[PDB]
């Protein structure tokens, strides 16, 4: 997260770290056995780490659970990143409490101007790499579709939306992919991609979760 602030320990209880010997993507807990992340974060050997703040220190509240299976959306396109969403089923259910809680899926899509919270352990520099030990937060608004398509002509599909600041300075970045974009307590986006991090007129692009709620529900119901 570039231009953000330290969230405070366990203040984002639905945030998870996908780990394979190091943190490589974020994700969101939607019920005690499933996590939603981005399809491009897919790899085998994923251990999901819940209740984290410092990902390099066991401070208490952490729950490390292996993924039993990861379901990449069947229409995921790795060249355009269209349908960049993945569901991860946990080997055992997590124990939910005030520090580990799930976030609600939306019933309607959010409008431009809606303020959301984006979080993650990704790079905090736009020019260089500085990875934090604790979770960083950024409050950012959803941009209009016209500003988004004007910034990335021919690359935005209806399953994507832009959020951020056109003046540059605040953005999600490498290591934040797969994590949450929460607006008024509903999960509206998944960190997907961007051009560099926090550059002027290049806002971050997110997977539009409201377009996938029936897919998520039907997939969870059959697995
Ligand atoms: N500027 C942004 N809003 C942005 C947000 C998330 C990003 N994630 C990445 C990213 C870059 C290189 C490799 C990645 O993931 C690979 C390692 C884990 C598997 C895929 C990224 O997510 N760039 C990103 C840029
Ligand atoms: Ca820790």
């Amino acid at each position: 997260i570039v231009g953000g602030y330290t969230c405070g320990a366990n203040t984002v209880p639905y945030q998870v770290s996908l780990n394979s010997g190091y943190h490589f993507c974020g994700g969101s807990l939607i019920n005690s056995q499933w996590v939603v992340s981005a399809a491009h974060c897919y790899k085998s050997g994923i251990q999901v780490r819940l209740g984290e703040d410092n990902i390099n220190v066991v401070e208490g509240n952490e729950q490390f659970i292996s993924a039993s299976k990861s379901i990449v959306h069947p229409s995921y396109n790795s060249n355009t990143l269209n349908n960049d969403i993945m569901l991860i089923k946990l080997k055992s259910a997590a124990s939910l409490n005030s520090r580990v809680a799930s976030i609600s899926l939306p019933t309607s899509c959010a409008s431009a101007g809606t303020q959301c919270l984006i979080s993650g352990w990704g790079n905090t520099k736009s020019s260089g790499t500085s990875y934090p030990d604790v979770l960083k937060c950024l409050k950012a608004p959803i941009l209009s579709d016209s500003s988004c398509k004007s910034a990335y002509p021919g690359q935005i599909t209806s399953n994507m939306f832009c959020a951020g600041y056109l003046e540059g300075g605040k953005d999600s970045c490498q290591g934040d992919s797969g994590g949450p974009v929460v607006c008024s307590g509903k999960l509206q986006g998944i960190v997907s991609w961007g051009s560099g991090c926090a550059q002027k007129n290049k806002p971050g692009v997110y997977t539009k979760v409201c377009n996938y709620v029936s897919w998520i529900k039907q997939t969870i119901a059959s697995n």
